[PDB]
């Protein structure tokens, strides 16, 4: 249902943003700062949009994981 | 340097497709991964890597356009498996 769905779409969020703070605290020295900066404006803008509905916060993990799967998997090394 | 980045670029695209290619054929990716995924993943990984072969001396932004083509198909994927 709806109420379960927008939980969802902001537990997704939420988590994803912790876990990638921590995860990249374990890489670049400006890579690191990239990620760290926008999972903190991340932090901050779902600490102003707590009752934000389902699309905005699917919205912002899209701008999230983008930033932040190259760098953290590597994913963008080795050809060089 | 326009000739560096163009090489950082292409590159990048390069890395992706065959680490991205290499991660999901992983035996151990076994039934944490859907086999429609998978075979998305794979089949764009081909395209671009098809591509790369015939446009080796492309342009800078042709390389990234390319390779945000295949982060909005592995993004989704990529977060599953970090959130699983």
């Amino acid at each position: 249902n709806a109420a379960a769905e927008r939980v969802s779409a902001k537990n997704a969020l939420e988590s994803y943003a912790f876990n990638m703070k921590s995860a990249v605290e374990d890489i670049s020295e400006a890579d690191k700062k990239k990620v760290l900066d926008k999972c903190q404006e991340v932090i901050s803008w779902l600490d102003a949009n707590t009752l934000a509905e389902k699309d905005e916060f699917e919205h912002k993990r899209k701008e999230l994981e983008q930033v932040c799967n190259p760098i953290i998997s590597g994913l963008y090394q080795g050809a060089g």
